[PDB]
């Protein structure tokens, strides 16, 4: 597995990720409140995900760019964190959505994944 | 109008686009041979066939990668010229499909446009 320290509007975050077969598990962690939000991705979701944006991705290749954006070695992909209030702007309330935020020269394309609050 | 000369496989051609209002014009012609391959398409089209390889793009934006592309002004995206024999080995015969290539960190699309020959 891999985990990183992620900083999201000011606050460093514990990130998680594990890609085992054909499933995406992901976990934040803000270790001074002990708050986690968690969520689990399969291959046919995530393909589902990209392709609901006009910019289809492979779940292999979405893993990768997670990955890239994570530990920062890739000059066009990067992670924000929303909260609820940021969504329905955008359009319990504890549910965090990571973004992963796609930055090519003619695309900015944002993949969200929901990370329920555990 | 724009009208630039454009290597395809070796050979100059010359290239005119035109867009007016929500339709595409575009002209390919060998000078030596006076051959031409003409084409027109409007917004609806163009935005199917984005939409069709997976990587969307609206009329506009296709329009400003197309010319990107013809005056090199544009590191992701770039032209080739194929034949009738390049697309049956991909998958009259005079025509010829001018393709927009668009290579990005984690893509490499083709956007191909069909030219009647004249």
């Amino acid at each position: 597995g891999l985990q990183v320290d992620y900083v999201f509007r000011g606050v460093e975050h514990a990130v998680r990720v594990m890609v085992s077969g054909q499933v995406l598990e992901l976990e934040v962690e803000d270790r001074m409140t002990a708050d986690q939000w968690r969520g689990e991705f399969d291959a046919g979701f995530i393909e589902d995900l990209t392709h609901k944006t006009g910019n289809f991705k492979q779940f292999n290749i979405f893993c990768h760019m997670l990955e890239s954006a994570l530990t920062q070695s890739s000059e066009s992909v990067t992670l924000d964190l929303l909260t609820y209030t940021d969504l329905e702007s955008l359009r319990l309330n504890s549910k965090r959505y990571l973004i992963l935020i796609y930055s090519v020269e003619f695309d900015r394309i944002h993949y969200p994944l929901p990370l329920p609050y555990q």
